[PDB]
């Protein structure tokens, strides 16, 4: 129940055009989390305006369009408890020059526009976001052998 | 083209479960190999036989089948330069008893039956396993930012 | 004096099972720290309750109790300037999910029951715990060749 | 400009007695920062008095230049948006004991005079500190490949 | 059975002093095999020359011994198919300049006489230096919850 | 004397340009060979036919000069016990398709022409390269606290 909860993580174009695939992933791997869907992809507009429907009416929202399909993207989702919350932890503040040593971005990038990462803000947002980049036939159920170790 | 060389990599679903998916990816990017596809997935039986094809007439072809259908899988695909081969060099020998420190397997992994990950062994079963595995709308085409401090 | 202070820090049950033994340990080492006992043990329940005595009123007590007696642990001792309070930070909150990432608890694990590790929360009970977990005799008193870069 | 921003960086005699140079390196080539200059050196007290000129009337001055010339540092310059507070967060506090951990003095080290490394607290003094190191002959402008990934 | 097999992995007192523990036995861990027991001590005159016994009449002989019992050790137990015949291969060559690059001589040392580790040259042996170093209370016997994803 | 023998070593344009200084530089340090000189810097077509001169008479030698002066490299002199042979067994093969996994360039590049780095083949061109490269100010001259460990 708790420990089902799952959140929407993806590397962003920069963060595939810098290498940090592999390192982004072992931080989850490594926490305990459990990687329930993963892919590679270039995003379409169509797709990105739906992911950013919200920045809409705001001000350059086609930059952003145009910037996020600009590369290949790897949209995941990992399960846990209270994942979304401590994903969102693990990636750090978004403003990257708010982020502490220790986080994703932290760690890995310097610049707002080239943050490297994106994860859910909220439990309602990852449901929706997870909808949106994957078909309930890519999320895959498995149990992990050290399950017992990580949870009680 | 030399350096539009593909391969077809797979981690086991005993390289799944001991949390070496994000490890695995790392090697491959710090190299200078290119991803060009990757999914999380369960493989049926009727995928994994087309795969093992080659096995078919083997005593153990039932169980490995039968093994690789125990749990999810990452399938993936990278591109470079002579890619089969060096990917092959970077696993290891098959049999982990014989892959040297460094290597994936000789690092990661102990006995042949479960050695982690997969690897096209030629040019010919590269372009198979790469077609059994994916749809050619699966596999992205980009450019690395560091191409020409990778190759000339 | 201030520099000879020293700190029980334990991997739990959880921490063997799950591969963090050397990654810990290294924690430590790279930091400065002087090791100065170390085993790996299965703990009994009688060590357990007497580790545990002030909880013994608490309803979990009993639950606690069978649980870090259900793995080996790897009890060790760890010297240096206020090594008990630094102990305690580099380790994060109790409960991970209040650990924040760069801290033992933050990168690697979840859950409040499942905490990988221990750490002494006093030079008194610190003393205590080194007492209850090693003799005199298991206690090793050496010179690191780097100590005059370390310490002033 | 903006994006010109420099610090001055210095790994202090311990930090290369320990061994801790190629990682103090990598902690800022990983996030995004760019060289601009670098040395090894056994910096003069002359140099030492100039670079602590601040600290003239403080009663630990002398001994504190004395330190400085016991060993070998190694002088560096890096760029990037906003590197002299993002460099400082990276470093975390100069007394190592209330640095935390995930940043470059809350890993490596134990007590305040032999706190590894140095960094600019402000433009106005890197600025200074660059200039005292530094001769303009060695200070390199080049582009990374990666920088439009870094910054938009 | 063939799985049961074990080795004698010592750290020695340079590898102890250049504060390589916990990646050593990190690389053990993440290799598979399973930990059995695991100690610091400093080792006696008389332990080290039974240890030693059959160099009894080499002229290096007791600078050997006399050097041996210049620092702690770090004894241990490994357990896991053909472990010490592997064993030796991550270790490599006694002599440090003869280790290729992947092993723990090849990555941290440089001198045969300042080689950071020994693992036993065979069953036998192995054999009689576990029960050299280590009562049999001290042997741990557990299971790894991963097992069957590194055994067939 | 025999410990005191010193090589060359360059990290080449392509090597800064992927961001590896801090990786290469951690190889050498953890493999206990002493930084005698570094520093950062554009060389000049003068410096680089200089080092070069044997490739003079050889096909598209001005093509090779102009590469290596399209971008900053960073020169290295490191000191110890057979440095520049067992230097170069850590560098790996040349040609990075005859690279082992565990070496520089079997793990982080992939074609002869962005090999990454450069170390001398030989004492006497060793001899010959650093004094090209450093005056003999440059070099540093130190005494490492875990000497001792390290050699006999």
């Amino acid at each position: 129940a708790a420990n089902k909860e799952r959140t929407f993580i993806m590397v962003k174009p920069d963060g595939v055009q810098r290498g940090l695939v592999g390192k982004i992933i072992e931080r989850f791997e490594q926490k305990g989390f459990k990687l329930v869907a993963l892919k590679f992809t270039w995003a379409s507009k169509e797709l990105l305006e739906k992911h950013y429907a919200d920045l809409s009416a705001r001000p350059f929202f086609p930059g952003l369009v145009n910037y996020m399909n600009s590369g290949p993207v790897v949209p995941m989702v990992w399960e846990g408890l209270n994942v979304v919350k401590t994903g969102r932890q693990m990636l750090g503040a978004t403003n990257p020059a708010d982020s502490l040593p220790g986080t994703i971005r932290g760690d890995f990038c310097i610049q707002v526009g080239r943050n490297i990462i994106h994860g859910s803000d909220a439990v309602e947002s990852a449901e929706k976001e997870i909808a949106l980049w994957f078909n309930e036939k890519e999320l895959v159920t498995w149990t992990p052998a050290a399950k017992d170790w990580i949870y009680e």
